[PDB]
C-alpha cells in the first residue's frame, strides 16, 4: 500500500506503508524518506496522537490515511 503525507514541499509526499506496519517503523519510514529525524517527524492519524507500539490494522487507513506532519517550536 501507499498513503499520502502533507509536509515540506513537492506536491505531497507519497509513502509506501502496508496495513500491518507499526507506528514506530512508520514514523521511521517517513522520517527516513523525508531526510529528517523523529525529533521533528510528528506522526498523527486523523487528529489522533499515536502510540508507536500500535499496529496499522487498528489505525486502519487507505488513501484517507494522509497522516500529515506538523512541526513548530521544537527544532531550533
Amino acid at each position: 500500500m501507499q498513503i499520502f503525507v502533507k509536509t515540506l514541499t513537492g506536491k505531497t509526499i507519497t509513502l509506501e506503508v502496508e496495513p500491518s506496519d507499526t507506528i514506530e517503523n512508520v514514523k521511521a519510514k517517513i522520517q527516513d524518506k523525508e531526510g529528517i529525524p523523529p525529533d521533528q517527524q510528528r506522526l498523527i492519524f486523523a487528529g489522533k496522537q499515536l502510540e508507536d507500539g500500535r499496529t496499522l490494522s487498528d489505525y486502519n487507513i487507505q488513501k484517507e490515511s494522509t497522516l500529515h506532519l506538523v512541526l513548530r517550536l521544537r527544532g531550533g
